[PDB]
């Protein structure tokens, strides 16, 4: 019972983000074809479960060149971070460990 939203257009990730409040926003720029990105989504989709009060997002890159272009994503899966609109923090690489302590660290 997934709380991961999935994004769809530039104008849903501006809103998402909004609608995000005060809260700690992840989001995950992934592809369908991408084997790391299917290796660790249902663990992002977990975290989302664990972490009730921190908001989780996913951007596929195919649907979404434009957020991915504007992100400047260059590899899958990338995880950045948010409040309020704002990056606070980001890494690449489907990374369990590094995922889990940079919420930890920045929720
Ligand atoms: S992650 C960059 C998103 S936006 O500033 O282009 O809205």
């Amino acid at each position: 019972g997934t709380m991961v939203k999935q994004i769809e257009s530039k104008t849903a990730f501006q809103k998402a983000l909004k609608a995000a409040g005060d809260k700690l926003v992840v989001v995950d720029f992934s592809a369908t074809w991408c084997g790391p990105c299917k290796m660790i989504k249902p663990f992002f989709h977990s975290l989302s479960e664990k972490y009730s009060n921190v908001i989780f997002l996913e951007v596929d890159v195919d649907d979404c060149q434009d957020v991915a272009s504007e992100c400047e994503v260059k590899c899958m899966p990338t995880f950045q971070f948010f409040k309020k609109g704002q990056k606070v923090g980001e890494f690449s690489g489907a990374n369990k460990k590094k995922l889990e302590a940079t919420i930890n660290k920045l929720v």
